[PDB]
């Protein structure tokens, strides 16, 4: 990850100048690498990933071809009520470093 | 050495609190330890090992026998002067280090 400074400056700043929601890291730490698993992502993919919040876009499609071959495979899909953002301070300060010289 | 984290600690407060003298770390970092060399211990050693800064101690040794055995091997030793006492200035500081633990 260090080759490249400025995307783990960015995530640093993002993680030290917000609190919870935006603070949440991007690149999946060691420790949260080890916990992760199959079984969370089919439990977390199953939670969230809801017709409510779901955007099928085409560029270069046909509108009544793309609805008359997406309609057949995506009008089942369980209403939900579409569950709230999570919220984010932004008070924060200092995130410091030490690496390469 | 990371599973030492009180020394850590301990030098940790010394680098960021102190400046310069008593800043300089004692546990030779990765890059000086790559650095150092062998005719560079020699001329630190040739340039801070001189008379004024040896003192010879004895816990059950008598005195006679020992100055008779100690002064043909040490009394030959060039005068050379004691150095300035490097100084340092004591200000604030903040280290943090986040680590697996």
């Amino acid at each position: 990850l260090s080759n490249n400074p400025q995307g783990l400056l960015l995530e640093a700043i993002h993680s030290a100048g917000y609190s919870g929601a935006l603070a949440y890291p991007l690149l999946a730490p060691e420790a949260a690498l080890n916990r992760l698993d199959g079984p969370s992502l089919e439990e977390f993919v199953a939670e969230n990933y809801t017709a409510p919040r779901m955007v099928l876009a085409a560029a270069g499609v046909e509108h009544e071809e793309l609805v008359s071959i997406a309609e057949p495979l995506l009008s089942d899909l369980p209403n939900v009520p579409r569950p709230d953002e999570p919220k984010s301070v932004y008070v924060g300060g200092d995130f410091r470093r030490h690496g390469e010289s």
